[PDB]
């Protein structure tokens, strides 16, 4: 219940959008744009995160 995940490693690692990784956890906080919203990383790190590359866990 806002709640995601990233199930894949990504390369990028641009100084405005949060890095993801495999099995990363990423919390939903707010969904401006229509494919990245900004997502409290599981380091306090919010910042935008793909829906598609994270998943729906609660």
């Amino acid at each position: 219940c806002g709640y995601v995940r990233a199930l894949f490693d990504f390369n990028g690692n641009d100084e405005e959008d949060l890095p993801f990784k495999k099995g990363d956890i990423l919390r939903i906080r707010d969904k401006p744009e229509e494919q990245w919203w900004n997502a409290e990383d599981s380091e306090g790190k919010r910042g935008m995160i793909p829906v598609p590359y994270v998943e729906k866990y609660g």
